[PDB]
């Protein structure tokens, strides 16, 4: 993961600065477990997640599904949060995930900025957005095509 | 060129409103956009500056980010700019929106979800980056942006 010129080389840069943005960042570290079992376990019942390139998920079990299919077709094999912020309910992640293909060995360092929601602790949405053709075309995985 | 109020909303009446001065400007920011007018537009960023549509490449300074605009503004128009969310911390400023965007070659329209974040130095624009996917936009308006 190469630093951006854009990015802040600030020490709190990507550190967190309220008890919501501390999950967030905990969320991140769980991501590379591939493991979407485990990361259910973040969400409230009423909930949803979209990878903006794609349909939403609505309820923890759309959610969990949709995470295991993922991981099914790719790892995250490591997350770099550039910068994170928030107000009002609402974290944002300016970050890139390295994604590994399973069916061609191929990776590709994906640019991505992303918002949850969280109340009382748990995530009541997460909405990832990035160009997926890029990522497509990189890794010869057409996952919408 | 209707914007649908997303199932996801935050029912928090201060995420959808300016909250700081740097804020407001960046909201009157998305309400200059539709005037299509890159000299206008330019007026918000300071000389150091950057500006990147994610999918493509950036602009570094305010010539090359004033030119790239004026691009963009030769294919498409930005018909409306509708902000659900906006916050900050740490010198950045999100945005949640979606834009209405019409290829002018075409006549077709999209709506367009973008998240965005920039950088304010003394009210003037240090950096915008938008996140979104290019390809959904392409098709909806037949227009290859970068194709
Ligand atoms: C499960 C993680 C999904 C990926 C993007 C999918 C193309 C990510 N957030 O890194
Ligand atoms: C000039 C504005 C660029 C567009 C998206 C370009 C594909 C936008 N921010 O609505």
């Amino acid at each position: 993961i190469e630093q951006p010129r854009w990015a802040s080389k600030d020490s709190a840069a990507g550190a967190a600065s309220t008890p919501d943005e501390k999950i967030v960042l905990e969320f991140m570290d769980a991501l590379t477990s591939n493991d979407a079992a485990k990361l259910i376990e973040y969400f409230a019942e009423d909930t949803m997640y979209q990878n903006m390139p794609l349909p939403p998920a609505y309820g923890r079990d759309a959610v969990e599904q949709t995470l295991a299919g993922l991981f099914t077709v790719m790892s995250i094999d490591a997350v770099e949060t550039f910068h994170i912020g928030s107000s009002n309910g609402l974290v944002y992640t300016e970050r890139v995930d390295v994604l590994r293909a399973l069916p061609t060995g191929k990776s590709y360092n994906l640019s991505i900025l992303g918002v949850f929601q969280l109340t009382e602790g748990k995530i009541t949405g997460w909405r990832d957005y990035f160009d997926l053709r890029e990522f497509e075309e990189a890794v010869d995985l057409p996952l919408r095509g």
